DNA sequence: AATAAGCGGAAGTGGG
DNA sequence: TCCCACTTCCGCTTAT
């Protein structure tokens, strides 16, 4: 099963949910979710995973928080805004 | 208050 | 056994 950070990077590449998530500074890997449309994106994550319950943005963000220590995704000091690591960005484009 | 978001411990579930 | 990679639940805090 795909990892959450990869699901998000792939969405940003495809633009399929551009009203729910977007790059802020793609060269730096900063991205942001829509206040009003993030739940639809969270629902898609849960369905992709086949989880028992309906996924919510809150649960998805709780998972994102666990990447802060290992570094794949860090929370930036703006609402609903995060930053991928250089490792995630480089390996992603190469893959 | 109403609404929204942030913080994050802890217990539960997957798939090795 | 026991970690992976989250998921789910819960109580608390901050927004300015
Ligand atoms: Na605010």
């Amino acid at each position: 099963k795909i990892r959450l950070y990869q699901f998000l990077l792939d969405l940003l590449r495809s633009g399929d949910m551009k009203d729910s998530i977007w790059w802020v500074d793609k060269d730096k890997g900063t991205f942001q979710f829509s206040s009003k449309h993030k739940e639809a994106l969270a629902h898609r994550w849960g369905i992709q995973k086949g989880n028992r319950k309906k996924m919510t943005y809150q649960k998805m963000a709780r998972a994102l928080r666990n990447y802060g220590k290992t570094g794949e995704v860090k929370k930036v000091k703006k609402k609903l805004t995060y930053q991928f690591s250089g490792e995630v960005l480089g390996r992603g484009g190469l893959a």
